[PDB]
């Protein structure tokens, strides 16, 4: 099976997944003086407020916090969107260190962990379908840098522990995702994929310029995870993330100039 580890790591990844070299393939490094200001974005719309988490799940590779995306309780719209996407789950990206773990770099800077929420243009139907869109889906990134501890993080910390191996899971209703933003919304945006297999090429991505704070304590419980199930000598989740892409016939946007 895929992984992050040495025989079975992102540079196996493109046997069975042949996308791996794709045009279009995230991540990528964002360089600012490379990426342009651009006056046709809208202005970015996250509504939040009535977002249902249901649960959490340690799926091998990482968590996901998911969301009930049975109707448009949360969603992300505006800026390089045409449409509504709808939040499904989010999860993160860390390492074995603060200085590695996110998949984003920006002038080649790695941070110590990425936030992604997920969500799939409501025109489609379902993710599943979506997912075969070259528009369709929509994650927003986050940057988290090690100083601060991030009080809306807190509530995922504490639940990690009834989750530490594959295939474990556990309520997580009530948590309000508003709680993991910056203060200002100002991105970049361009057009990718995912970046755990199958790898699809469906994705426009709106990394945020501002990361937020979360501290060492917080990170170092993300790396008490398990990568190994119950029963399977342990193997600690961390550095599952994929090392930056190339760009190849891409332009990065800007929000701000
Ligand atoms: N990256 C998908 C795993 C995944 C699927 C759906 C949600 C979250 C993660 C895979 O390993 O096949
Ligand atoms: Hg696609
Ligand atoms: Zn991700």
């Amino acid at each position: 099976h895929w992984g992050y580890g040495k025989h079975n790591g992102p540079e196996h990844w493109h046997k069975d997944f042949p996308i791996a070299k794709g045009e279009r393939q995230s991540p990528v490094d964002i360089d600012t003086h490379t990426a342009k200001y651009d006056p046709s974005l809208k202005p970015l719309s996250v509504s939040y407020d009535q977002a249902t988490s249901l649960r959490i799940l340690n799926n091998g590779h990482a968590f996901n916090v998911e969301f009930d995306d049975s109707q448009d309780k949360a969603v992300l719209k505006g800026g390089p969107l045409d449409g509504t996407y709808r939040l499904i789950q989010f999860h993160f990206h860390w390492g074995s260190l603060d200085g590695q773990g996110s998949e984003h770099t920006v002038d080649k800077k790695k941070y110590a962990a990425e936030l992604h929420l997920v969500h799939w243009n409501t025109k489609y139907g379902d993710f599943g379908k979506a997912v075969q869109q070259p528009d369709g889906l929509a994650v927003l990134g986050i940057f988290l840098k090690v100083g601060s501890a991030k009080p809306g993080l807190q509530k995922v910390v504490d639940v990690l522990d009834s989750i530490k191996t594959k295939g474990k899971s556990a309520d997580f209703t009530n948590f309000d995702p508003r709680g993991l933003l910056p203060e200002s919304l100002d991105y970049w945006t361009y057009p990718g994929s995912l970046t755990t297999p199958p790898l699809l090429e469906c994705v426009t991505w709106i990394v945020l310029k501002e990361p937020i704070s979360v501290s060492s304590e917080q990170v170092l419980k993300f790396r008490k995870l398990n990568f190994n199930g119950e029963g399977e000598p342990e193997e600690l989740m961390v550095d599952n993330w994929r090392p930056a892409q190339p760009l190849k016939n891409r332009q990065i946007k800007a929000s701000f100039k």
